[PDB]
């Protein structure tokens, strides 16, 4: 019942941007914790940009401090995560993450999308 679903990967060449979203259904970012992770070939997953709870704080990996930025649109429903300046070391699969409102063991989950630099 609960869906995040990814969208606005593909192919750039480096330098270039690109804007991945995450759009939900059966559920509401509002001021949820949320993250944006990637899984770069032969690495293991890893985070790159999140937002808190408390606070509505962003951070970001020191990888891609000052050239992405996450921000959310509540009226969308939708968290975004901006690309910029890419490099071929950000290729891999991208993927969004958002705590449930209530307690549960585990996050919700997209469903991943490729990201590839040249
Ligand atoms: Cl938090």
């Amino acid at each position: 019942q609960v869906q995040l679903v990814e969208s606005g990967g593909g192919l750039v060449q480096a330098g270039g941007s690109l804007r991945l979203s995450c759009a939900a259904s059966g559920y509401i970012f509002g001021r949820n914790a949320m993250g944006w992770y990637r899984q770069a070939p032969g690495k293991e997953r890893e985070l790159v940009a999140g937002i808190t709870r408390r606070g509505s704080i962003t951070y970001y990996a020191d990888s891609v401090k000052g050239r992405f930025t996450i921000s959310r649109d509540n009226a969308k429903n939708t968290v975004y995560l901006q690309m910029n300046s890419l490099k071929p070391e950000d290729t891999a699969v991208y993927y969004c993450a958002a705590d449930p409102a209530s307690p549960a063991y585990g996050d919700y989950w997209g469903q991943g999308t490729q990201v590839t630099v040249s």
